[PDB]
């Protein structure tokens, strides 16, 4: 019964390509319902006009569960019940969860993405095709010192770790090159999951094939002993990095339950990097739909914040509309209800939970974008706790989504007020922060008016990493803040829209192919573990179909 | 020339060639216009029908100076189809570590070649991400399993199963996982081997469907108890999952040759510690579908074809009807004592003495009751005189020169007519080496002794006790896969020709529950290559897409 049970209509996804006037020779199928499109529907359509850009985002998660993706799907069937020319575009899960403890549905209920079996496994080898650009890479980074050292790096300093999509925590922390002269220099390294990959990132925020040869070719591996910084390009790696992603490059055709074409393409951490799908998805989407909706990972305070300052300062996007999720279950957890109490009707909690939307609808405010909320419906959430909040949000629109349980014609009323937004509410679109900003200036402007802390503190640790990182020249990039995404603030258990409060960065990483990374806290889950009873235990598959994935 | 030939191939759509083949549009799956995963429900309708005819082939103890193994294959296939035969030619996935180190090697060769090269050389159908993918799963669900209180009481210090990645990667030999303290797992000694190593590969080579080789997985065994009981994947109810990431992966790829020859692509294990055979399911589904099939074996005929016989068809049923054993005269000549270096200068003297070689293989094919074949590829620099001896010498084999490289099918057409000649007049009494009853050691005596001629075997200490262990867990009864040097019969490299009063020394015995028994000499130990100083992939580039060598 549950989102998988609708396994059910898809049309094949070569018409889907000509209902978009992609020619049949830019169509490389995966069978009948997956395909990659060629970066020639970009390059042919180079100047003519883009579509409107709906960024949807979410309210601060909670335990509660809220439905980015839910909702975004279910905005995307409703544009089309409209007749409207609209696609989806939407990042690729990684493999390990399936057999962890998720194993999930791209959207859900009925606004979903499918087929949701190869979603979640071996889609189109797009993260294999990661995976094997950084292990490759980390091969030449050892092999190099194996061969004599040329570069004189200090094996003690490789920041390069390498790759895998598994739930693998004994990979955390290894030591590498043991065995003797035949085998190695041995060094302490790690294994993160492939999605956290630089190297998914790039392929994320590359223009094309050769704007990912030279981000690969700009990427710090570690440093000489006399702390000069070595390259992936010093390595020469950066054309065989690229060779392994010929294909990952071009963005998945694929559909909606309602037939609604859907690109899903790219799928980066939304901490540690931007959390959005691809660049090359959404702007090959522009160009064959009036209208594009596409998702970032966690709250607006990260994901949108992300998007604005990250995706669409690089891309020269102009976001038109941005929607804003939002459940009544998760708002009363702001208002400090338990998890266990969800189920009761809380007038007032709700009232206070609201705190937070409200704060992110401010945010929306401060980038020039006409923002519009939007409430997931639930069967627990009462008619006066709807009513509650509809009213509540009188400063910005709002429109309920009975989606997930009726399909477009559930968000038919949601579409309405956007369309209604796109028509008469022009946006103007600004970057928060400016590149030519300090690094903490650029932090401290995220910090204030974005989350709303009073001030932004630093270590030690954290000064001379500035420090060596402005004076080694890469101090002109954007700000990709590694912190909690449970609360505005970097102390996870203050929820709602905490007041008076500090962030202090305790670490700063590097990631020359693309920006500059603050942590927060132990954000260092880049590779998170099996549980006790994992899903890969009970999967199975009889002598034909599949129980428990 | 210039051996990217494969750019002006022109191809037929692969659904044509199936729909040529008979199989129906429901039974393909396009992976583009050129590559297909096929159904196994192919194999199931056409059961009942009969096979065609097989054709193994393999070569002479390989060298420095190179055989031409895949090219004659290739050359072969496509040969049969200009006279008019329905004929498939079945071939293993290449890894796509070499790539980037060395190779990046052509698809057959010259004249001769599967295609699509490059994602035959690359990511192909993604198949050994599949078997990557499910041999991780099972480590990382043994390293959590021990950090879950270790219910099944594993001892982290005895387990074999390690980890596993597509790359020439030797810092990864000998690696400690499992740092950090009580939260990060549990500290222990692993390394990683090459993805096509891993048993992982060898099982799907050698499953016959999903549940098979679902099966094969349970029965892995990972590693032992504090007391001495083997631990299997079964035993961490791993196995349904493995499957899971094979659902496509079971599936053979149809693809073709420079001349739009069906062929198969699948699999593709290592010859030493496994057999060096593409999978059974290709195999068996093109004997159905063709009335000829070519296929090869990894490494010289002493173990690959040694392999085909005592593995792979012992568990399909197949009956070979042919093998072609491909030679050279300057490999011959190597066997006969001259260096590298010294090759284009004629030598018959080094010819006659080298042809021991030659002559050995062609006696061992004998031994399994199948009739052999010698295939000479021809180069430029060999003499009338030279080529002559040759034939003079293979007194008890059909031989031809096999121009297959510069001609394509044509270059094969005398090495066909001679095969499908002795296929009608000499029909094959096949018949393994070995009944599985055997002991471990006379299993391997036998081996040893009948085709790589030693005089016997010894053994260590390790090896000893290994064997005894392996029989009273119940394994002794399996075949036995010797994990030997290829460059020479002897375990000894640097014996070539046919070494005589010599002996084989197994030094360590690893086993292999989705199937059999690997046996070490030497170190065939090197189940992870490394990268040269100069490693191909410093020299690799893309542009418009002109992909620049490798
Ligand atoms: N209206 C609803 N009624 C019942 N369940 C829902 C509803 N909306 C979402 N869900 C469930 O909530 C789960 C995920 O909620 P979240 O993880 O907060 O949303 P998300 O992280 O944006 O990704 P999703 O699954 O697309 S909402 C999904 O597995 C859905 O099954
Ligand atoms: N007349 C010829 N001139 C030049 N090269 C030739 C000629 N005939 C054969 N070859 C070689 O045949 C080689 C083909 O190698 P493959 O067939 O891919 O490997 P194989 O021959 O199946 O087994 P190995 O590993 O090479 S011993 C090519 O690399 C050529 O160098």
């Amino acid at each position: 019964d549950i989102e998988i049970a609708q396994a059910a209509k898809m049309k094949p996804v070569m018409e889907l390509a000509r209902g978009l006037g992609i020619q049949e020779d830019e169509v490389e199928l995966y069978g009948k319902y997956k395909a990659k499109i060629s970066l020639d529907v970009y390059r042919r359509l180079k100047d003519k006009p883009d579509g409107k850009l709906i960024l949807v985002t979410a309210i601060t998660p909670t335990p509660a569960g809220e439905g980015k993706t839910t909702t975004s799907v279910g905005l995307t069937d409703a544009l089309a019940r409209l007749g409207k020319r609209v696609m989806v575009c939407l990042r690729e899960p990684s493999l390990g969860p399936s057999f962890g403890i998720k194993g999930g549905a791209a959207g859900g209920g009925y606004a979903q993405v499918v087929p949701m079996e190869d979603i979640n496994l071996h889609f189109t080898g797009d993260i294999h095709a990661v995976t094997y650009a950084h292990n490759l890479l980390a091969a030449m980074v050892d092999n190099h010192l194996q061969q004599g050292n040329v570069l004189n790096i200090d094996p003690r300093t490789i920041t390069w770790r390498r790759v895998i999509d598994l739930n693998d925590r004994a990979l955390r922390n290894i030591v590498i090159g043991l065995g003797g002269k035949a085998n190695g220099v041995p060094r302490e390294t790690g294994f993160d999951i492939s999605v956290a990959s630089e190297v998914m990132a790039c392929l994320c925020l590359a223009s094309d094939l050769m704007d990912l040869k030279e981000r690969f070719s700009r990427i710090v591996v570690g440093y000489t002993y006399d702390g000069k910084p070595v390259t992936a390009g010093d390595l020469e790696a950066q054309g065989s990095m690229a060779l392994l992603m010929k294909d990952a490059i071009k963005p998945n055709l694929v559909q909606t339950l309602e037939n609604t074409p859907a690109f899903i393409h790219g799928g980066p951490f939304a901490n540690i990097a931007h959390g959005c799908n691809s660049i090359i998805a959404t702007k090959t989407a522009l160009k064959l739909a009036d209208y594009v909706v596409t998702e970032a990972g966690f709250g607006a305070d990260l994901g949108a914040e992300k998007f604005y300052d990250v995706k669409c300062r690089y891309a020269g996007f102009k976001p038109d509309a941005t929607v804003i999720v939002a459940t009544v279950r998760a708002l009363k957890m702001h208002g400090g209800v338990p998890k266990s109490d969800l189920a009761t009707e809380n007038l007032e909690a709700l009232r206070e939970g609201f705190a937070n939307l409200e704060k992110h609808i401010e945010n929306i405010g401060k980038f020039g974008v006409p923002a519009v909320v939007a409430i997931n419906a639930f069967p627990t959430d009462t008619e006066a706790e709807l009513n509650l909040l509809y009213e509540l949000c009188a400063k910005a629109g709002a429109e309920v989504a009975l989606s997930w349980a009726k399909g477009g014609e559930g968000g038919l009323e949601l579409a309405r007020k956007v369309l209604q937004t796109l028509e008469s509410r022009p946006s103007n679109f600004h970057v928060l922060y400016n590149l030519d900003l300090s690094i903490k200036d650029k932090i401290a402007k995220i910090a204030t008016e974005i989350y709303g802390a009073d001030g932004v503190n630093y270590t030690a640790e954290a000064d001379k990493a500035i420090q060596r990182y402005e004076s080694l020249g890469y101090g002109n990039l954007p700000v990709v803040m590694a912190k909690t995404q449970y609360s505005f603030s970097d102390d996870m258990t203050k929820l709602g829209r905490p007041r008076n409060f500090t962030i202090t960065v305790r670490e700063v990483r590097l990631s020359a192919g693309g920006r500059l990374i603050v942590p927060i806290t132990g954000a260092i889950m880049t590779m998170p573990g099996l549980p006790k009873r994992p899903a890969a235990c009970n999967i199975d598959i009889d002598a034909d179909g599949v129980i428990t994935g």
